[PDB]
C-alpha cells in the first residue's frame, strides 16, 4: 500500500511506483520520457508519462495499440515494454498512464550526427530491417519510421518505440513528415515495402548528414524529392487519382540526379579495398530503395539477401513465430478512457 511517490521532473510530475528512482529527463519532443532505476530488477529503465490519453481520440489510438502490441510481441528488436501501471485507484479518478520499457543508450538520431564504418551501419539496416519484417508479418505496416523513433545501445543493438500509424490535435508539436513514402504523400494506396521508402531515408541521412528532403509542408516535400529523384514515369502517374494526377503531372519537369551523383565517394569510408567494395553495395542497395514508384521499388526480404545486408542474416532473428483484437475502430472519450483502463488492470 502505497507504493507511489510523487516528484517533479521537468515541467511534470512524475508519480510513481516506489521501486523506480534517481529519475532523469530523456524525453519531451517520445513526450515526457524519463530514464529511472528499477531497484528491484536492478537495471536502468525508461518510463514514459501519458499524460490524460484519453484526452482526444487519436491519443487514445495511439495510447491504445501501444499498450495492446506491445504485450503480444516479442522481437529482440522492438522495443520490449516491461511493466504498465497507474497511480490512481478507479476508473473514475483514473488519469495518468506509465510505460517502463528497458533502456537503451542513444536516439538514432545522435548516430547520424557520425561517421559509422559499414559494418555497423550495414548492422543497424539489418536490424531495422528484422523488425519491419516481424511487424509485416503479423499484418502490421508502419508507415511513419524515423531516426527520433528508433533507439540504439553501445554495441550496436537497435530497437523500434513505436507501431507507427493505425484526426487532428492542437498541440504545440509539428508531426514530422520527411520520411513518408510518395504512395502515403499522394495518398494512393500502400503495400509493406512502403518502409523500405522510411528506410532508404534514414541510410541516406545516415551517409549525407542531411535530412535528404527537408520541408514545411507535404507540397514543398515532394518538390524536394522529385528536384533530386526525377520525375517519375508514366506508368506511375496512370496510378494517381485524376484530382492528385493533374497536380502532379502539372510540375516543373525533373531529370533527376543518377545515384553516384547524389552520394558521391566523398562521403563514404572508401581507402581499403574492404571499404570501396562496401561502399558501392551501400550504393546500389540505396539505389533500390529510394525508389518512388512502389511497383518498381525493392522488397523487404530482396533488401535482406542484398550483398550488403546479407552478412548478417539469421533465420531466428529474421522467420520468428508471428505474433488479437481490430485496430481500425471508433470510441468516444468515456469508452476509451474505458478501454486504455482495461487494459492496464488486464
Ligand atoms: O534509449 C532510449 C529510450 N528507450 O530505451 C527512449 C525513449 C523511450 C523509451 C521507452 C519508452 C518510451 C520512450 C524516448 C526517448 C529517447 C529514448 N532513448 C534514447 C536515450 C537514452 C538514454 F539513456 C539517454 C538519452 C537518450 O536520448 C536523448 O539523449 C539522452
Amino acid at each position: 500500500d502505497n507504493q507511489f511517490y510523487s516528484v517533479e521532473v521537468g515541467d511534470s510530475t512524475f508519480t510513481v511506483l516506489k521501486r523506480y528512482q534517481n529519475l532523469k529527463p530523456i524525453g519531451s519532443g517520445q513526450g515526457i520520457v524519463c530514464a529511472a532505476y528499477d531497484a528491484v530488477l536492478d537495471r536502468n529503465v525508461a518510463i514514459k508519462k501519458l499524460s490524460r490519453p484519453f484526452q482526444n481520440q487519436t491519443h487514445a489510438k495511439r495510447a491504445y495499440r501501444e499498450l495492446v502490441l506491445m504485450k503480444c510481441v516479442n522481437h529482440k528488436n522492438i522495443i520490449s515494454l516491461l511493466n504498465v501501471f497507474t497511480p490512481q485507484k478507479t476508473l473514475e479518478e483514473f488519469q495518468d498512464v506509465y510505460l517502463v520499457m528497458e533502456l537503451m543508450d542513444a536516439n538514432l538520431c545522435q548516430v547520424i550526427q557520425m561517421e559509422l564504418d559499414h559494418e555497423r551501419m550495414s548492422y543497424l539496416l539489418y536490424q531495422m530491417l528484422c523488425g519491419i519484417k516481424h511487424l509485416h508479418s503479423a499484418g502490421i505496416i508502419h508507415r511513419d519510421l524515423k531516426p527520433s523513433n528508433i533507439v540504439v545501445k553501445s554495441d550496436c543493438t537497435l530497437k523500434i518505440l513505436d507501431f507507427g500509424l493505425a484526426s487532428f490535435m492542437m498541440t504545440p508539436y509539428v508531426v514530422t513528415r520527411y520520411y513518408r513514402a510518395p504512395e502515403v504523400i499522394l495518398g494512393m494506396g500502400y503495400k509493406e515495402n512502403v518502409d523500405i521508402w522510411s528506410v532508404g531515408c534514414i541510410m541516406g541521412e545516415m551517409v549525407r548528414h542531411k535530412i535528404l528532403f527537408p520541408g514545411r509542408d507535404y507540397i514543398d516535400q515532394w518538390n524536394k524529392v522529385i528536384e533530386q529523384l526525377g520525375t517519375p514515369c508514366p506508368e506511375f502517374m496512370k496510378k494517381l487519382q485524376p484530382t492528385v494526377r493533374n497536380y502532379v503531372e502539372n510540375r516543373p519537369k525533373y531529370a533527376g540526379l543518377t545515384f553516384p551523383k547524389l552520394f558521391p565517394d566523398s562521403l563514404f569510408p572508401a581507402d581499403s579495398e574492404h571499404n570501396k567494395l562496401k561502399a558501392s553495395q551501400a550504393r546500389d542497395l540505396l539505389s533500390k530503395m529510394l525508389v518512388i514508384d512502389p511497383a518498381k521499388r525493392i522488397s523487404v526480404d530482396d533488401a535482406l539477401q542484398h550483398p550488403y545486408i546479407n552478412v548478417w542474416y539469421d533465420p531466428a532473428e529474421v522467420e520468428a513465430p508471428p505474433p488479437k483484437q481490430l485496430d481500425e475502430r471508433e470510441h468516444t472519450i468515456e469508452e476509451w478512457k474505458e478501454l486504455i483502463y482495461k487494459e492496464v488492470m488486464n
